[PDB]
């Protein structure tokens, strides 16, 4: 898809920056030209939004002939305090970039888009992408914390998963692989760790029973998707073990969880805490 493809891109800008930077500042232009691809506006700018939520006049990128932001604009104010796109649909658009926690990194204000973008599918649209540019973005403060790298991004990418699922309704599945034959379970897992691709995320865990689990969760992703997943898994291992072998006579069971704004709250907890027989010392947020 063209999002993720975008997102992609951005996030491997983002490791391919120096280090010392302050991630905002180095990749502002490419943000701002990414919220404008989607969104075909034509005059916008980005502005950083301090701890207080309140914004940074001075802006970090702009768009056509931008024209100042002033002291309390209503449109302004209303996003910060909402930690919502707002528009003044029924200075046409406000796009906080709120990360998984709910922290606002950034605002796209935008002065002129055409009318005949200005409707709920391209906010829509603008939302989910403000989304996941601020969580790329927060990759700088997983170093005081003591979870793993592996295990924080994959935290964050369920949630803004389970935030695009409930908020979007956008397509994620989880896909839990538990390694039930001891003989094949290394040479299996180092197989799956290997296919990983684009946004997918996993993790690599022991259950209850002892057993290797490795879940890949697949963000962003059609049902048609996580079925194509699991037939190009198939012709993976197909190469790497026997063609006489499936994933099921090597001991893997596979257990799907498809991310939607229909399952019901206690779901994916009945998912990963019992049938996977995780805990949330192991997966959580
Ligand atoms: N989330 C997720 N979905 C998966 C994965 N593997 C397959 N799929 C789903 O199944 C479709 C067909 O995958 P394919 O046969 O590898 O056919 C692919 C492949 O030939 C190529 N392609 C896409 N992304 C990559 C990549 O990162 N590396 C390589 N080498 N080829 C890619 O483009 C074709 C279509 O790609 P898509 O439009 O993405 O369409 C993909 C995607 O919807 C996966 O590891 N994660």
């Amino acid at each position: 898809q063209s999002l993720r493809s975008s997102l992609l891109g951005l996030r491997q800008l983002l490791r391919e920056l120096p280090g010392d930077e302050a991630p905002l500042d180095a990749l502002a232009e490419t943000v701002l030209a990414l919220l404008a691809q989607y969104g075909s506006l034509r005059i916008a700018g980005l502005y950083r939004v301090r701890y207080d939520r309140t914004p940074e006049p001075q802006p970090l990128a702009t768009l056509g002939e931008m024209p100042a932001l002033d002291a309390d604009d209503l449109l302004v104010r209303t996003c910060l305090e909402r930690g919502e796109l707002v528009s003044v649909r029924q200075a046409a658009v406000c796009v906080p970039l709120v990360d998984t926690d709910g922290r606002i990194l950034a605002l796209l204000a935008v002065e002129q888009m055409p009318f005949f973008v200005f409707n709920e599918r391209t906010f829509s649209l603008l939302a989910i992408l403000a989304g996941h540019i601020a969580d790329l973005l927060q990759s700088d403060r997983r170093a005081l914390q003591l979870a793993d790298i592996d295990a924080q991004r994959f935290s964050q990418y369920l949630k803004r998963s389970l935030l695009d699922a409930r908020d979007h309704g956008l397509p994620a599945c989880l896909y839990a692989f538990e390694l039930t034959d001891a003989r094949y379970g290394e040479e299996v897992q180092r197989l799956l760790e290997g296919s990983q691709r684009g946004l997918d995320v996993q993790l690599r865990l022991r259950n209850d029973e002892g057993r290797r689990v490795l879940l890949v969760l697949l963000p962003l992703t059609s049902a048609e998707g996580s079925q194509g997943y699991l037939q190009r898994l198939r012709i993976l291992f197909a190469e790497r073990f026997g063609q006489a072998r499936e994933l099921e006579s090597l001991g893997v069971r596979i257990r799907q969880y498809e991310l939607d704004a229909g399952n019901d709250r206690q779901a994916l907890g009945h998912f990963l805490f019992n049938e996977c027989g995780l805990n949330d010392q192991q997966v959580a947020i």
